[PDB]
């Protein structure tokens, strides 16, 4: 998976980010107390593979009580959802304070953390398009799931284009703030709330956290495409890896593009009807996407825009060109499946190479 | 377009051939005796230039005369098409001969030879369909071009995993006298010869040279087939560059795979109306493919499978892809000049470049 020189260049890796959003300071009171009492033979995997399991597991609940985004849930489940994200963040901001003390740090445990980020947001955003129920609006469906997808990896396309971590002050801290206290609200009121029209403007309730969200993202996207023009640590403003400064942007172009071609040209709603299988396929492949650029500005080689990954694409754009023979329900599920082994397998590989080369037993 | 390195290594470059056919000797003395008699002071690239031009101008006649290649021809056109193989053939073998003498010998001769022999067989190929109206068997119209195609690829393939030219007892000097003939026959007796059916078994009399092309094809194919196979000149059976031996297969099976996959999805009868502009479109496309290889062989590097060239099949994939919106006749014309222009440019500045190093005044 990984080259001897890339290996080799794994080490003697720090570990570096500056930024402080407005909500911080007393949540950060509140995680150095709660870490003041956790056991110290505990391992910050565990503790980060846990918050994964438990955020993953509760949206696949929701989910899956909420196929096609209109219908409606419990109690139970908005309450499990809310619990569970609020249980991610506190378990991410504890292990990794954990792992900065107890000389645990290493290169294994940054990976760790990025592909759970990535894999947390992608169900974290279909969690929070189905308790809102936006499929009343279907011209507003593609673009949340898919502008989470793209800001994630552009907070990774700007890390790779630099060397420190920039936080905003409208960063995950805030969203996250803001989704756990939407379900808990959606919860407690009923799925109905956004049904409770604003006494003006004939506009729906849904209106007030869409219009945020795009206004985010705009300041979102606005700072980090700055950091990759402006911003040049290499020779020049080229990349720390000495290639070309948009490279990654072809690989996600790419990738949105197949994904809005076989959306417009479906010819039996393959999407209105099938929503979670659709972002989920599409989540596994940009997360694969996403971790490659993990190593590569941990090391500092150079990225391919070919991967075994494109399989469920391919497929896809294969059987919409041939006119159809196979229909378009039984591709899908097989493009979910290739995507998901190909990611497990990946990842496991990598992990497997990290640890022997490192020798740090990897859960301890 | 060529790296140091690659320029480098063109040098030293010594051209070897070993083979001979049964109608060579005479034709050896004929050759011979018509070479003791030209100028000392002609350059061979002239020859071959005006050899090609001679070819290309008649096929180009006898194409334009009879589109779909169903219509009748008069006279004019059959004598001169005759001529003009006849023509080229002596040329080729008098600037051969011309050139191993006066120590006139140059790396560049041999891409002139290579790209003048691809574009002609081509066109002879075209003609050879055009003269005896192979557009009453639709079925049998496909194998004959692409076959034409891809035996002389295969020729080329075979060479790259080898050292030496290895000449055959079927090769081409027997297919030029044998369309020579035929033309001639065609012209004087008329081309309704073919329309003579055979006193037995119901089939007419295109059947005669149809199935010796099969048979002629079979045997040179398997001859390649088991060079690329048994025989290895590098550290192992590998290729002389140490690549792998099956790569360009890879270039040609893209390459028919998708004018296949075209031909077969037009819904407009795109091949069967426009078949000489198909037909010419992908044969600059393999004309391309195959000096790149040329390059290639002569010097020790590798290729890749990615140019500039797919633009043509290209555009007619993705005008496919999306139902019609431009219709499949002008985007054919787009992707025929696009593909010619390429390969002009590249041919130019190839030649330019060797010039530039070499200092050999390519025309002197
Ligand atoms: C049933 C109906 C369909 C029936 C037909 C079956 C078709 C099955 C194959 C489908 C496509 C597979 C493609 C594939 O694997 O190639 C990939 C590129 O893929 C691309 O570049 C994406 C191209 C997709 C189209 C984009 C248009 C814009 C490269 O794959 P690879 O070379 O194998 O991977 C090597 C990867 N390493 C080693 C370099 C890391
Ligand atoms: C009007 C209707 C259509 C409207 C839509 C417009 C579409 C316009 C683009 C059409 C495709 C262009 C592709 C292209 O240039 O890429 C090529 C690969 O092309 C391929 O690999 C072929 C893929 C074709 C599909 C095969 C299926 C089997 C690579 O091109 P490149 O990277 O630019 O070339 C660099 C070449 N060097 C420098 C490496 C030598
Ligand atoms: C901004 N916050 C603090 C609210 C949350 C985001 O902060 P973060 O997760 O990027 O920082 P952190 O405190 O987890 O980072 C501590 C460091 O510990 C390492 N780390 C992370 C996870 C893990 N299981 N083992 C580790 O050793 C990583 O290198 C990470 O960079
Ligand atoms: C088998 N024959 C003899 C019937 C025809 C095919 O033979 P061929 O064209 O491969 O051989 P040839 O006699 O042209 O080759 C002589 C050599 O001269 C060189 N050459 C060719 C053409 C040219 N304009 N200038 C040159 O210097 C090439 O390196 C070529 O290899
Ligand atoms: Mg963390
Ligand atoms: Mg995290
Ligand atoms: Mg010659
Ligand atoms: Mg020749």
């Amino acid at each position: 998976p990984l080259s001897a020189q890339q290996l080799k260049k794994l080490e003697e890796h720090k570990y570096s980010a500056s930024g402080r959003s407005l909500v911080e300071p007393p949540m950060q009171v509140y995680w150095n107390w709660l870490v003041e009492k956790v056991p110290l033979w505990l391992a910050p995997n565990t503790i980060t593979m846990v918050g994964l399991l438990l955020n993953v597991l509760s949206t696949l609940i929701l989910v899956c009580y909420c196929p096609t985004a209109t219908e409606g849930a419990p109690f139970w489940t908005y309450l499990l959802c809310a619990i569970g994200l609020f249980v991610y963040q506190s378990l991410d901001a504890i292990d990794g304070k954990q792992a900065r003390r107890t000389n645990s740090s290493s290169p294994l445990g940054e990976m760790f953390d990025h592909g759970c980020d990535s894999i947390s947001i992608v169900f974290v955003n279909l969690g929070t398009i189905a308790a809102v129920r936006l499929g009343t609006l279907p011209g507003w469906m593609f673009y949340c799931c898919f502008v989470g997808m793209f800001m994630f990896y552009c907070a990774q396309w700007q890390t790779y284009v630099c060397g420190t971590l920039k936080f905003g002050i409208i960063d995950v801290t805030e969203l996250q703030i803001s989704v756990t206290v939407m379900f808990l609200m959606t919860a407690v009121c009923g799925p109905e709330l956004w049904d409770y029209e604003i006494p003006f403007t004939g506009l729906p309730m849904k209106t007030i956290p869409l219009l945020g969200i795009i206004g985010g993202t705009v300041y979102s996207c606005s700072n980090y495409f700055r950091v990759i023009l402006s911003g040049g640590v290499g020779k020049n403003g080229s990349t720390v890896a000495g290639t070309s400064v948009l490279s990654p942007g072809l690989h996600i172009g790419l990738v949105l593009l197949l994904a809005l071609m076989i959306y417009k040209k479906s010819t039996t709603n393959l999407f209105l009807q099938n929503p979670c299988l659709y972002t989920l396929a599409f989540g596994f492949v940009s997360a694969k996407i996403t971790i490659k650029l993990v190593i590569a500005h941990m090391t500092k080689s150079e990225i391919s825009l070919q991967d075994t990954a494109f399989i469920g694409p391919g497929l896809l754009f294969f059987n919409q060109y041939f006119n159809s023979f196979i229909d378009e329900y039984i591709v899908l599920w097989i493009a979910m499946v290739i995507s998901f082994a190909d990611l497990l397998r990946y990842c496991i590989s990598v992990c497997l190479q990290i640890a022997t080369h490192l020798r740090i037993s990897v859960f301890r």
